[PDB]
């Protein structure tokens, strides 16, 4: 098994209210549902992403990453998102990201089609 | 099948001459592997993401998304590259995206873990 | 005089404990110092930046953005952040940002000379 | 005077092609105006950043990054650019940028106030 893979696998809540839930592989596979509390976005949409099976043991966080394409049964908002960032164990365990954001557009339009941020996921909330 | 399930499919290169080798399935997935020509790396890389598989008609593009964990049997660089952008046809057809690659840290240095930068893949070169 | 030209002059500490001393011109002007509590740096450095000196009155934030070169009589680190970002007024008030850390690289080196992160800045701390 | 001090100053023109007018400083201070072929943006707006002024002498370009508020007597769209990036010499002169664009935005909408892209400024076109 990865060694973070018990301490990533189950549900995680960001600082806008949004709901990640993510079972890891013990190959370093991200499977899951994501769930956003803003934008053009309802219900849960299918994500997928990997981690670092074997991290370093000095205390470093676990790099992963996921995608989550913005079209379910009741909504399509031409759009993808994928969150970059390091899970970090512990009593308050938590993933640290960031984030692009990036809308189909023309190519007149392409310079303004990408939106970056950063989220913070806990168990708790 | 997705709009451009059939387009997606194949293989791609990037101006540092890395390999996107990638399958579209028509729900949305991308499954595949990655080769960089440059950093810690070597060899082939799994990698998974998602498109958006009924884009719009107008003229725009298709956005999507992808992770690479850059740990196989060769190699590990405990760190995790998600690129985000858009699908392009055509004859000169496209995947224009921004990356966030974060690195594994102790909190001390979280704040120096994550490089930001673009890539563009072609289907020839 | 700018709108929030009185919100912003003065002094602003983030969450790593950096200090943003800034002065706030009517025409839109930012002049002051950085000090970082992280990295390759000692002492304060020369910034500058631009504000949006008429914003909306809808209740948005005031865009806004500065540079500093990591260049002083100390230290040189070869790099230069730019923060981007808003600042919001109010008894809480804040500047909220994302940065852009670029190092100086040969070419060969480039695609890892960029790093970026997100600071929050607040009156007191 | 600053090492790239005369390699730095004058007309820079990018991809979308906008044009980029600046003076370096001895110092490392950057002045200037910044006129984009696109976006919610008319005639010059006022720029100001800060270059390293001592590069290293190992081939590796010079950091540097600059701001621009959108708003001039013609236009204000509530937002500003800071680009980060660094100066190459040479016969086909360059400055390689990443940007971050941030609108004035309520909280409720705080997580889409920012753009990301990439602009590659040359002396010609």
């Amino acid at each position: 098994m990865g060694r973070d893979e018990a301490g990533i696998t189950g549900t995680w809540y960001n600082q806008l209210g949004s709901t990640f839930i993510v079972t890891a592989g013990a190959d370093g596979a991200l499977t899951g549902t994501y769930e956003s509390a803003v934008g053009a976005a309802e219900s849960r949409y299918v994500l997928t992403g990997r981690y670092d099976s074997a991290p370093a043991t000095d205390g470093s966080g676990t790099a992963l990453g996921w995608t989550v394409a913005w079209k379910n049964n009741y909504r399509n908002a031409h759009s993808a998102t994928t969150w970059s960032g390091q899970y970090v164990g512990g009593a308050e365990a938590r993933i640290n990201t960031q984030w692009l954001l990036t809308s189909g557009t023309t190519e007149a339009n392409a310079w303004k089609s990408t939106l970056v941020g950063h989220d913070t996921f806990t168990k708790v909330k």
